[PDB]
């Protein structure tokens, strides 16, 4: 087995290839920093296409290049278990002994290991636990939490699994193995890429309306769903394949963003056999009936409004951008600005929704 890769993470620049997310979290990645040779884990996130991060130290939250220096590291998982000898599995902290006895190795750097407080009211936080003191620390809001004892039991830590592949692996060895019962996937699959990277080969991006658009002047007819962040706010927008390279456009804060976009997340449609839901684009009034829990808009949640992918009709043309269904607003980046629709004007939007398969439950 290769050792873990902690990839180079210059603060204020885009993420490295294949960063490892905190399980289940939209914009939270496993991160590592050192002070005087001593490792500690923390968290990184995307803001405006680049790395921001937070670590607990000296009972303070350190976030700056001035607190931290110019670079941290972000856990990377590039390749698969055939070339690496391991895959990462998130387990309950209380299960670590059983897991180690079955042959798993716990991810660690010195005495520090990542720990995810998944069920924390108001949102998960990723922090670190100290092997010697068994205290977990989490940095946020300029403060540090410290938690120990039984409150750790259901928090999640990373195990390296040294045998086989992960549950949905499609490498030739896993493909040839005798099938095992799976839970179908109920989380939307989002892949990390930087704008200007080569077009994705590892999955199937989700195309506006499932077809070429009759779109606006200067836009590519084949537009696909992507997520970016501005000031901690989720922004859905569009990517297209520009000469083999990812190109993107987002609208937010009254502006259009078409360059220096950096790190984005691309939505993938999983293989039908492993997914617990199907996608389709639905008229806004149908999409708004999410309460029935039949077709539910794809959404990333934020306190200012939850944001969904949406094709708008502008000047009689179709164009991929974003909508807040509950607040009846929808926008695109276009023409050097953010074009905004509200109220009844959003009812013509087509919203990306998903519907749970029988036996499955989604939100
Ligand atoms: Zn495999």
């Amino acid at each position: 087995a290769k050792e873990d890769t902690w990839a180079f993470g210059p603060i204020g620049s885009p993420f490295p290839d294949n960063p490892v997310k905190a399980l289940g979290q939209q914009n939270m990645y496993v991160a590592l920093w050192y002070k005087n040779g001593r490792p500690m884990h923390g968290r990184a996130w995307n803001n405006g296409g680049v790395i921001e991060c937070s670590f607990p130290y000296n009972k303070s939250e350190l976030t700056g290049v001035k607190d931290l220096g110019g670079q941290i590291q972000v856990l990377q998982y590039k390749g698969n278990h055939l070339s690496l000898g391991y895959w990462y599995n998130w387990i309950k902290y209380s299960d670590r002994f059983d897991k180690m006895d079955k042959g798993a190795e716990m991810l660690r750097c010195g005495d520090s290991f990542p720990i995810l407080w998944s069920e924390r009211p108001g949102g998960a936080l990723l922090g670190y636990a100290d092997n010697k003191t068994e205290i977990a620390r989490f940095s946020h809001d300029g403060k540090v939490d410290e938690v120990s004892g039984s409150a750790l039991a259901n928090m999640l830590i990373i195990a390296r699994e040294l045998k086989g592949g992960p549950p949905y692996c499609e490498c030739e060895e896993c493909k040839s193995e005798p099938p095992k019962p799976i839970v179908r996937v109920t989380l939307n699959e989002w892949a990390d890429f930087r704008c200007g990277d080569p077009w994705p080969t590892v999955g199937t991006p989700v195309r506006a309306l499932g077809r070429s658009l009759d779109t606006l002047p200067g836009e590519n007819p084949d537009q696909y769903v992507a997520l970016w962040y501005q000031s901690g706010e989720p922004v859905m927008g569009r990517i297209w394949n520009d000469g083999g390279k990812i190109a993107a456009c987002f609208g937010w804060g009254g502006h259009e963003y078409r360059q220096k976009i950096g790190s984005i997340q691309i939505l993938y449609e999983l293989p039908e056999a492993i997914r617990g839901f199907d996608y389709d684009w639905k008229p806004f009034p149908e999409a708004a009936q999410f309460g029935a829990k039949e077709w539910i808009p794809v959404h990333v949640d934020h306190h200012k409004g939850n944001i969904s992918p949406a094709v708008l009709i502008v000047d009689g043309k179709e164009i991929l951008g974003k909508a807040d269904i509950r607040n009846e607003r929808a926008t695109i980046g276009y023409g050097g600005t953010e074009k905004v629709l509200v109220g009844p004007a959003v009812h013509s939007c087509m919203v990306l929704c998903r519907k749970a398969k029988p036996g499955c439950t989604i939100d």
